[PDB]
């Protein structure tokens, strides 16, 4: 296991470990499919009473987390057996699923929540999660199966299996105030403040609603729950798109929020609004061991510098799951999983404080992303992407390493490396903008491979790709490109110890012609025992037609 370690199992529907009456759907890359959409590119097709999946478990449960997908504009049940034992009913829905655009029109993506005359329905999954009154020991079938009065019909694409420990209680009510049937979050801040004597809040298991921006101010605070399965924050979800969450004002630097999981009530993206937590420059702030889902972003740094995000889950947002920007410096992004967002799962994006440096993004996993990258850098110098997993990218690369500037203040990367080291990625890449006149046409859009290297307008230098297993690329392993008429001069662009396996195109691309206008890359790139396995039809492209542009082969290269 590359990325997150994370308490629960994944195991896909469609694995060969599990019995089905149902329909396997067969693999593709194709946004707005089922099959295209769905974790692994594959679901079980659920369509007739008595139709199941049977997993079974390999470490102990009594939580499950079940990915699926269900008719538009409904909600219903689908029930789950425990050792051919019926055991109760997940709530399954489509409520947060389905978002609308055209093929032309992928820049809507998540934007969009109604249908349309002409309009193809995107973001077809999503998840129902339940906890059972018993442990599960490995070795238990665990079925999902269509009974009746359950969902007209259901694909079922994953489960998560977990052993959630009991909840954990207020760790001292005379430190912790609590939140309570009668106080509510606000009220135990307040009673926080004006008590030196308390450390924070607890919120205790239940659903307590979070109806507006909950601002942490006065001094440093600490947010406790009882579990992120147990104590769950719920916006109203009578409402959509409510701004609710916390605000950290500077005073609540060094604040830490933990062990709670909460629920957003948004249902398409929303530019401005939407960060659960919204810590404008935040410092040494703590995020642990939360479990956010249907927010825009889970957190978008500006200049916030010095935070831990570890072992948290982020799972269908409408865009980023978290992002660095505009200074944000030496800051922990570890052992997190992410899977669904909107936008970059994982992302850092450099601009103006010249750089976003030192931080280290550990242990991360990214999957089923939505559209753009499970793990995107713009700039910076002197970061570190470390064990990393990311998987099934809707429309763009598994990992962006750009340089371009989107019109903000930028320098691009600087004189300290940017390091990607340890990452698998799995059927990565997609589909995404126009490619007018390209070379290498394939397609109306632009194609990504797993890793786009990417010189924008600004300065790209001193990448570091290594030890990287690239499998089953929807295109392409590496992909460069020079954005013209800048041709930023790559230097110090170094891959080392890379497998590109079964890529459908090429091992790796160097882009000739993206579109009307645009050209080849400029500078190089030094490949040390990378290797190129299987590929659709070449293992490098574009080698003879990018003349400012020389392929380094160090050493250990089949090609
Ligand atoms: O899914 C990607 C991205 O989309 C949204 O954010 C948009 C943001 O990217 C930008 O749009 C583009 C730039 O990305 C850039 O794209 C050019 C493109 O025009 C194309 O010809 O080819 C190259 C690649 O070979 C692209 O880099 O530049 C153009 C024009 O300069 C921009 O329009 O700005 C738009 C709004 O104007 C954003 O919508 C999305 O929000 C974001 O989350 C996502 O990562
Ligand atoms: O309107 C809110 C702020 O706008 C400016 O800040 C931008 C950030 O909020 C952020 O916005 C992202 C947006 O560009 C797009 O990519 O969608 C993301 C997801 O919803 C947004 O979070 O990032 C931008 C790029 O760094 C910022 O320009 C103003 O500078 C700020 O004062 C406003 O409060
Ligand atoms: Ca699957």
């Amino acid at each position: 296991g590359r990325g997150a370690n994370m308490p629960f199992t994944i195991m896909e529907a469609e694995s060969t470990s599990n019995a089905t009456n149902g329909t396997k759907l067969t693999p593709n890359f194709k946004p707005g499919d089922y099959a295209g959409e769905a974790s692994g590119r594959s679901s079980v097709y659920l369509d007739a009473t008595g139709e199941y999946v049977e997993f079974t478990l390999t470490s102990p449960a009594n939580a499950f987390v079940l990915r699926n997908a269900v008719a538009e504009n409904t909600t219903g049940t689908v029930s789950i057996y425990a050792d051919g034992v019926s055991k109760g009913k997940f709530n399954v829905s489509s409520k947060f699923s389905y978002l609308y655009a055209t093929p032309s029109t992928l820049g809507r993506l998540g934007y969009d929540n109604a249908p349309g005359a002409g309009l193809t329905a995107y973001w077809l999954y999503e998840d129902a999660q339940l906890m059972l009154d018993q442990v599960y020991p490995a070795g238990t079938k665990i079925k999902i199966q269509k009974d009746a009065g359950d969902v007209s019909w259901i694909y079922v694409d994953l489960l998560e299996t977990e052993n959630v420990a009991p909840p954990q209680a207020n760790p001292d009510p005379t430190k912790y105030v609590a939140v309570s049937a009668s106080k509510s979050i606000d009220q135990a801040l307040t009673e926080f403040r004006q008590d030196n004597t308390k450390k924070g809040i607890y919120i205790p298991a239940g659903e307590w609603t979070i109806n507006s921006k909950i601002f942490l101010y006065g001094r440093a605070t600490e947010i406790v729950g009882a579990g992120p399965w147990y104590t769950k924050l719920v916006a109203p979800q009578s409402q959509s798109n409510t701004d609710v969450g916390f605000n950290i004002s500077a005073a609540a630097n060094g604040s830490t929020i933990r062990d709670l999981s909460a629920w957003g009530n948004y249902i398409n993206r929303v530019d401005g609004p939407g960060k659960f937590i919204d810590g404008n420059g935040m410092q040494n702030v703590t995020v642990q061991n939360i479990w956010v889902e249907h927010f825009v972003c889970l957190y978008w740094g500006v200049n916030s510098s010095y935070n831990t995000f570890k072992n948290n889950r982020i799972k269908n947002t409408f865009a980023d799951g978290i992002n660095m920007t505009n200074g944000s410096s030496y800051n922990v992004i570890d052992n997190n999983y992410a899977r669904g967002t909107g936008a970059d799962s994982f992302a850092l994006f450099s601009a103006t404080g010249s750089y976003n440096v030192g931080n280290k993004y550990t242990n991360l996993t990214a999957t089923n992303v939505r559209r753009a990258a499970a793990f995107a850098v713009y700039g910076g110098s002197d970061n570190l992407f470390q064990n990393l997993y990311g998987a099934d990218t809707l429309t763009y690369p598994g990992i962006t390493i750009s340089s371009y500037s989107f019109g903000y203040n930028t320098l691009g990367f600087g004189d300290q490396d940017t390091v990607i080291d340890g990452a698998t990625l799995d059927r990565t890449g997609g589909d995404f903008w126009t490619s007018v006149g390209a070379d290498d046409k394939i397609n109306e859009y632009q194609n990504f491979g797993a890793i786009w290297i990417y010189g924008g307008d600004r300065a790209i230098k001193n990448i570091l790709i290594k030890n990287v297993d690239i499998n089953n690329p929807v295109y392409f392993g590496l992909m460069f490109q020079s954005m013209s008429p800048n041709n930023m001069v790559m230097q110090n662009i170094r891959v080392e110890n890379v497998n590109i396996n079964n890529p459908s195109r090429y091992g790796i691309k160097l882009v000739v012609r993206a579109e009307q206008g645009q050209g080849p890359a400029y500078g190089g790139a030094s490949f040390t025992n990378v290797k190129v396995n299987n590929p659709g039809i070449s293992a490098i492209y574009g080698e003879a037609q990018s003349p400012n542009f020389t392929v380094t082969r160090v050493s250990g290269n089949n090609w």
